[PDB]
């Protein structure tokens, strides 16, 4: 039903997607809450590599489980 998406920062995010909205929707949905637009931020699964292009519920993502997110520097 619903996602985690837990930032560098070590914050949690519950996170809710279409099965078929790819991978973008992921951070689409966080770009609104975080207010991070896209590219700044990176999503993994426990090191697997996620993509866009793909359904993101066939890749990796699975029922409440756990993302792994990367964000940018702080640049100081």
């Amino acid at each position: 039903m619903q996602i985690f998406v837990k930032t560098a920062t070590g914050k949690t995010i519950t996170l809710e997607v279409e099965p078929s909205d790819t991978i973008e929707n992921v951070k689409a949905k966080i770009q609104d809450k975080e207010g991070i637009p896209p590219d700044q931020q990176r999503l993994a699964f426990a090191g697997k590599q996620l993509e866009d292009g793909r359904t993101l519920s066939d890749y990796n993502i699975q029922k409440e489980s756990t993302l792994h997110l990367a964000l940018r520097l702080r640049g100081g």
